[PDB]
């Protein structure tokens, strides 16, 4: 088909600037970070115009207290390095950077700038520690028992989140003046967000096996109670996650919470009209609410609420814009009676019924939400509708649903994926069906083509697992433990659920995209698969790529990993 | 930053450009052309400024028609690129309706002629190469051939052809439609090159000797050979080194296309006929005028009238792509033993001088880089690489002696010629950095260069490559087993010692492997073993295996998939 058009469109989708809202600084300017093709810059936004604060690209910026007249840039000390330096920029003098020399190179994990002290967590060779940098120099407030993140500061009280053991995220506090550490264990749940009330309590999002709650943790005694808000929109929403929360300067509590792959914005419990998708932090700016917004049809952008009008968004050309046309959540009926929550991104370049890709997510412990995805957008741009099923094993729909995969790889979850394909069929969406996925999704491609021949017209398997038994034996102890958990410790399940053992059954074209030198997705087992495919007469395409990396950031990453899947599907279509 | 979308747009347009091959004259004076158009290889009748498509699904070729026959025999791969072909008849009055010739099971069809009453062809199966005759009554094996063999011409009961029956030498052969059998004629002077049966039932053949070519008359009844005297001396004074094609026209005149230094000339009964600079194919008589094909490094294959040179059918390139070729030249590179390697150089209008340069190594090995259109070289020129195309020993076009030097010595003197062309590029001031790329025997040469000459090139692209002579032999059809024997001088030691899979530890440069999965000449299995070795020995590489495709690419999509990875790879290396 139209190869150069697909490439031009992929270039634009890769290059589109994506924005996140960091806070309000200086006198009522938005601090926003923009990401374009693996390059991060920080900006002041003030009504139409953006002004870049940093010189060379950065990693991130620390969280500013409302109105502070400076920004703290976090920047990799080397190309790719996992160690950082801190640089201050005065908001009145953008582009002029002052290296914070008192802070040696370390892995900067998080931070908040009070305007009087930069309070941050960092990992060195020796430790993870909470630090404060002020006029007198650098102080270590506390050593932390593992990775921790500062969430908020009000006066001398510091609140944060810690991966301090037990499998879940604890809350912690420290004191700006005297340091120390107080940890508040999350019990059956896991803390997701925290902000300090004007009354010096820690409001926190506490995610659980089912619904998330908003709790008040008293830092004087560790008492935890459900926090009741003046408006009951938030509690009647029944969130499963709490993304972020924060007190606004007027003392009202802003909460962003999620359920079923989309978020909602609340101010003192009252829900605010917001564009469908997912949202980030909320600020009050010139007396109006502002957030970031993303969806399957919309790259991360800054919007005004309640209108949803974009204040800052990357440009896509009209033609590409119209190709990526609208997302929706459908509950697909599987075999169990179970209902598989499935996102659908419609293509403006495909008729209905049209060519449809079931794009299976990796993990498996991950979620397909209504959030911008370069892969789904590229497929839509190339004239495919995209179906993204949260097969059992997925996160975002409670622990019971995630746990269903355990013991049963290439079982119920493959039935869920197949259920989503039949639904695409059964609803009038799909004229023809393809499967594509990476990581566990690549494994699902192979499982589909082996266990459900005739379901899909062709399949793309990226960074797939081909044989659990071999993998278990090749692997490091972390990955070995996962394989042991997934398979229920049965060598018999390792074998029967391994697609290399069922190559005879494949009847459809298969494209393999695979890293040449990735430690946890090794090439040898894939060479075996290809040998098995060739021996048994099967149509296959293969692309073996050195240094594939682990995110599609640049056009080069896309050309290596995404383009071959798209060109392969486009040629299989016609 | 690599200009990916610009590269794809250029590569797609250069692939897409229509290309034509002249095949004969059928029915009511209609030209029979094979054309790449609408993204695939098809067969067409041309007459009265219009084409009519004969086939439905894409094809590979057609059999040579006798003049005025009322059908065309399509040759189509029915094995998704593995080159097991079937034959399909189309009546010229009913284009687009195909009758499969079911009496011929799929096999590798090598050549053929359709008299209108007998379809005569050569084909290779697992156990033999054979000359076949097919009629309304059935299929006959006229003779088994001791190697690759090709039907050249039929007049009456007499069949003439050419055979690779030993030592890289080409023999003439005859058979009889009525009675079959095989007579082989070998020259002690060189190799026969094309053949056509005179009205007097002699076989006129090109004879390529050590350093020149000439025309001879072979009497098939007693095997006598004499020089053919022509009524014009232009041919003889032209001093050709190779014969491209010859054929008797219906009016009895003898058309000869002969060449030297990678450009051809057209002669009718010895007389030189004005033709566009480049290379020409077959000459046909159409409505009393001469028509041939024409190509050059800047000119995709087209069909032209002689002596005007005016095209009847041609594809056009847009100005931007036309300017991306700044020029071409033949240079003579001095090799390791003093031999002068005739080397075509395609200068990019998009590269500085000195600039990034690709040594693009031809396949075969019995093939040549000439002043003839090369899609791959044009794509490289468009992506900002100069292209150096060396006629390493084993190449055609420069005499039997140069061609036969390769026999028994793969990855020997011919690799030194490739390496000397590379050195010349750098030493002459053309090349700022050097890459190697090739397909088939050319991909063998990439692998041989990176194993035997580490550090000469910055990076290599090996497409459809020979990896291991030994395993390829075991997997080869009767024809290819024989050919492999000839190339290796029958030595299993040469088979091992000259296979790059046995020298993977020596590789120091980045390598891109490209291979059609159903390639039946250079199979995929040894490539998978090469990948295992590269991995075991900690070498960095990328690989691209193309589905439902083989050696003979006949669609735009498969061409894009075999070419684009190479250009992307080289573009990226250039920024390294
Ligand atoms: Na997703």
């Amino acid at each position: 088909v139209e190869f150069s058009r697909i490439v031009r469109d992929v270039e634009r989708l890769i290059a589109v600037e994506k924005y996140s809202l960091q806070g309000v600084v200086d006198g009522d300017k938005l601090l926003v970070v923009g990401f374009s093709e693996g390059s991060v810059n920080a900006y002041l936004y003030d009504g139409g115009e953006t002004v870049k604060l940093n010189r060379e690209p950065i990693n991130s910026v620390l969280d500013p207290h409302y109105g502070v007249g400076r920004v703290i840039l976090v920047r990799d000390v080397s190309k790719g390095a996992e160690q950082h330096a801190l640089f201050k920029v005065n908001t009145s003098r953008p582009g002029e950077e002052q290296r914070l020399e008192a802070v040696k190179p370390m892995r900067i994990l998080s931070g908040v700038d009070t305007g009087e002290a930069v309070v941050f967590t960092g990992a060195t060779e020796d430790r993870v520690a909470l630090y404060a940098l002020d006029g007198g120099g650098l102080r270590e407030l506390a050593r932390l028992p593992g990775f921790g993140f500062v969430s908020d500061i009000r006066g001398d009280l510091i609140a944060g989140l810690g991966f301090f053991g037990g499998g879940r995220v604890s809350l912690f506090t420290s004191n700006l003046s005297s340091g120390g550490l107080r940890v508040f264990d999350s019990g059956e749940g896991s803390f997701s967000s925290a902000s300090i009330s004007p009354g010096m309590k820690v409001t926190a999002g506490l995610e659980t096996a089912r619904e998330a709650r908003l709790v008040t943790v008293d830092p004087r005694d560790g008492s935890v109670e459900d926090l009741e808000l003046p408006s009951k929109d938030f509690s009647s929403y029944r969130p499963t996650a709490i993304t972020w929360l924060g007190y606004l300067p007027d003392g009202r509590l802003a909460v962003v919470a999620r359920r079923e792959g989309r978020s909602a914005v609340f101010i003192d419990g009252e829900r605010v009209e917001a564009p469908q998708g997912n949202h980030g932090r909320v600020v009050l700016w010139r007396g109006k609410l502002v957030t970031s917004h993303t969806s399957l049809s919309t790259p991360p952008r800054i919007v005004s609420l309640p209108s949803g009008e974009p204040l800052l968004e990357g440009g896509l050309p009209e033609d590409l814009r119209r190709s990526i046309a609208g997302s929706r959540l459908v509950w697909v009926e599987s075999f169990d009676g179970s209902r598989v929550p499935t996102y659908v991104l419609e293509s403006g370049r495909a008729p209905t019924p049209g060519p449809t890709v079931v794009l299976v997510h990796g993990g498996p412990f991950a979620e397909d939400s209504d959030s911008w995805d370069t892969f789904a957008a590229s497929l839509a741009a190339a004239g495919f509708h995209v179906v993204m099923p949260n097969y059992r094993g997925s996160t975002g729909y409670g622990e019971e649903w995630r746990l269903k995969i355990i013991g049963d790889p290439c079982g119920g979850e493959l039935e869920d994926v197949s259920a989503a394909a039949r639904w695409a069929r059964e609803s009038g969406l799909a004229s023809e069906l393809y499967i594509m996925g990476y990581s566990y999704g690549g494994y699902m491609t192979l499982c589909a083509l082996t266990m459900k021949p005739g379901l899909f017209k062709a399949g793309v398997a990226g960074a797939s697992v081909v044989d659990w038994e071999e993998m278990y034996e090749l692997s490091d102890a972390a990955f070995r433990n996962f394989i042991e958990q997934l398979t229920g410790g049965s060598r018999e399940i390792m074998r029967s659920r391994s697609p290399i053992n069922h190559v005879d059954r494949i009847k459809e074209p298969l494209a393999l995209i695979h890293p040449q030198n990735a430690s946890r997705t090794p090439l040898k087992p894939l060479l075996r698969l290809m040998g098995e495919l060739l021996a048994r007469g099967k149509t296959f395409e293969a692309h073996i790529i050195p240094d594939a990396g682990h995110a599609i950031n640049t056009m080069e990453d896309a050309v290596k990993i995404l383009l071959p899947a798209v060109f392969f599907l486009a040629t299989q279509r016609e």
